[PDB]
C-alpha cells in the first residue's frame, strides 16, 4: 500500500502552493506587530525564531515564536528537569515578582500590546495569543525567552546525534541559544525549555550524507515520513474530536518518536525512497512501543517522559494504540 | 611507499604537541586587542578564528584581526577580480578620519593600525618588525613569531567575482555552499601592480571551516570506518613545498610559491574527488600521488584558479614565471621518483 502513502503525500504538496498566499498574509500582521512591541521598552529586543504548521492538515493554521533576548539565573522547578523560574544576575523590571521573572505579568503586557495593536482581525499559556486574519488564516504566537548562555544540566545527555549527524554538529547547535516558553507546571510562573529551532535545523539538514535529497542516488523519505505520521495523527484527531480522548496528543509527540528514530536508524540507506511504506510502517511501529511502554522521552531533555502517567492516562495512550493499529491493518482508511 | 609519508606525518604531530608557544601568544594577542578597542577607528576589532603558513615552523604564527565596517561598496580595481577600493555608503563613520577623497586609505588606517600596535607591546617582552599583508611582525621572547594582519568585515552579498566560484555543491552539498556564502567576507590591505591603496578579497575564514568539516558525510574523520587522509594530504604537501624552498632557498626560483598554492590546488583536488572513500587512510600513498599530480599539472599548464575567485589565476605569468614553475616542477618531479628523499 506504499503507493497509497505517496498518494497523501501527493495532496498534502499540493496544497502548499495553494497556502503560500497565507504566508504572506501572517508576514504582514507579524511584522506590524513586533514594530509596535519594539517601541515597548520591556519588549525592545523581541524578533522572530524560526511561519510553521504544527498542524500539517491545517495550512491556514501557522504558528509564530516572538523572541526576547535577556543574562538569567535559572532554578529548576521541583525536579520536572523541563520547567524552571527565572531569576536574574534591567528592562523587565516590570513584571518581577520577588526574584522571580512573572510569566502571568509579562504575558498580560504582552496580549494588551498586541490587542491593541490588532485594532488596525481578532485575537482569542503555551500558545500566548491566537489571532484571525479576516475568517480563514489562524496564527498562534508564542513570546520565547532567548538565553546564549550554555544549555542547562538537565539537556547534557540529550541530543543523541552524534552517531547520525555528528558529534561536530553536536557541539555546534549546543552552542546556540536556548528558549523558555511561559508554561503552566503541574504552578503559574514556570518557564519550559523550547529548541525549536533545533528542531528545524536537523529537519532540514536530516541526512548523514551533507548531499542527502541533493540528487536522485541520495533521496531519503525521512521527511515523507514525519509528514505522514503528523497526517495520520491529524486525521485521527479530526474523527474523534468529540470524544476528547486524543485531544492531549499533539504533533510534537510525533516528532519526537520521529527524532529517536532518526537517531535508531541513522544511515542514510536505511531510509531509501523506494522503501517508503516499510519506512514508514516501521515509524508507525515505534510510536506505538512508545505509546504501550508509555515512555516517550523529550528528545533534548531524556528524563521528561512525554507519555507519562501523570500526563497522559492510559487510556487515552490505548485508544490510540487501537486506532492506529486498525488503520495500519487495513491500509490506512483514515488518509481519505 | 606510503609508510614514509607517515614517517613524515609522525614527525610534523611530534613537533605540535612541543602548544605552549600558542599559548603565550594569546596572551600578547589579547592585550593588544583590549588596546586597540580603546580607540574610537578600531572599536569592532576582534580575532577571525593559531594558524600556521608555514607548517614546518611551529613558532611562526599567522593571526588576523578583523574589524566590521558596515555598509561598504566596492569598486573594483583593473578588472582583477580580487582588489577592490572600499567606499562607504554614509557619513557618523568612525574610519572617516582615514578617507583620501571618497576611498578608505589603506596606508592611513596601516599607519594608525601599526602605530597603535608598537605603542602597546612596549609595555610588556616583546618586539614589534616591519613587514603590507601583515601590517605587523612580533617577535615574542626567544624565537615566537607573531604575523598580524588586518582586515575589514562585510557582512553584505559576496563580490560578483566569487559568484562561480566555492564549487563544493557535488562535496560538500549546495546548502554549504548556500550557508557559506551568507557569512561575511574580509578585506586585507594588498598593493596591485603598484596601486597604493586596495583591498584583497580574503575568505581564510571559510577556507577554515572546509579544512575542518571536509567530508561528505558529517561523520568523516569520527570513527574508525571512516578515517580519510584529506588532511594528511595536505600537511604532507604544504611540507614538500616548504622543504623545497628551503634546500633552495639560494636559486630565488621557488620564492614566489606559497603554501596558499598548495592549499589552493588542494581544494581543487577536493573538488575532483568529492567522495569519501576516494581518501581512504589505507590509500595516503596513492592519494598523496594524486595531489601532487594535480599541482604539478597546475605548474606545467601555469593556470591554478583561487577557489574563490575563479577568474583569477595564483600562476599567471605576470605572477610567476615560466621558469620558476619548470624548475619547481623539476624538482617536485625527482623527489617523487625517488620517494621523496627532501623528507629526510
Ligand atoms: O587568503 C589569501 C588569499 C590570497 C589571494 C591571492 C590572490 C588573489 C586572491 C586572494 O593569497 C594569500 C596568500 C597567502 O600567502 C596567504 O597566507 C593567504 O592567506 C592568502
Ligand atoms: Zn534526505
Ligand atoms: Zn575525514
Amino acid at each position: 500500500g506504499a503507493s497509497k502513502l505517496r498518494a497523501v503525500l501527493e495532496k498534502l504538496k499540493l496544497s502548499r502552493d495553494d497556502i503560500s498566499t497565507a504566508a504572506g498574509m501572517v508576514k504582514g500582521v507579524v511584522d506590524h506587530l513586533l514594530l509596535r512591541l519594539k517601541c515597548d521598552s520591556a519588549f525592545r529586543g523581541v524578533g522572530l525564531l524560526n511561519y510553521e504548521h504544527v498542524k500539517i492538515s491545517a495550512p491556514n493554521e501557522f504558528d509564530v515564536m516572538f523572541k526576547l533576548e535577556v543574562r538569567i539565573q535559572l532554578e529548576e522547578y521541583s525536579n520536572t528537569r523541563a520547567y524552571y523560574f527565572v531569576k536574574f544576575k534591567n528592562p523587565l523590571s516590570q513584571f518581577l515578582e520577588g526574584e522571580i521573572l512573572s510569566a502571568s505579568k509579562m504575558l498580560s503586557k504582552f496580549r494588551k500590546i498586541i490587542k491593541e495593536e490588532i485594532n488596525d482581525v481578532i485575537m482569542k499559556g503555551s500558545p500566548a495569543v491566537t489571532l484571525l486574519i479576516s475568517e480563514k488564516i489562524s496564527v498562534d504566537i508564542t513570546l520565547a525567552l532567548e538565553s546564549k548562555s550554555s544549555w542547562p544540566a538537565s539537556t547534557q545527555e540529550g541530543l543523541r546525534i552524534q552517531n547520525w549527524l555528528s558529534a561536530k554538529v553536536r557541539k555546534q547547535l549546543r552552542l546556540k541559544p536556548f528558549y523558555l516558553v511561559p508554561k503552566h507546571a503541574k504552578q503559574e510562573e514556570t518557564w519550559r525549555l523550547s529548541f525549536s529551532h533545533i528542531e528545524k535545523e536537523i529537519l532540514n539538514n536530516h541526512g548523514k550524507s551533507k548531499t542527502c535529497c541533493e540528487n536522485k542516488e541520495e533521496k531519503c523519505c525521512r521527511k515523507d515520513c514525519l509528514k505522514l505520521m503528523k497526517y495520520l495523527l491529524e486525521q485521527l484527531k479530526e474523527r474523534f474530536k468529540d470524544k476528547k480522548h486524543l485531544d492531549k496528543f499533539s504533533s510534537y509527540h510525533v516528532k519526537t518518536a520521529f527524532f529517536h528514530v532518526c537517531t535508531q536508524n541513522p544511515q542514510d540507506s536505511q531510509w531509501d525512497r523506494k522503501d517508503l511504506g516499510l519506512c514508514f510502517d516501521n515509524c508507525v511501529t515505534y510510536f506505538l512501543q512508545c505509546l504501550r511502554t508509555e515512555k516517550l522521552e523529550n528528545y533534548f531533555i531524556p528524563e521528561f517522559n512525554l507519555f507519562s502517567s501523570n500526563l497522559i492516562d492510559k487510556r487515552s495512550k490505548e485508544f490510540l494504540t487501537k486506532q492506529i493499529e486498525y488503520e495500519r491493518n487495513n491500509e490506512f482508511p483514515v488518509f481519505d
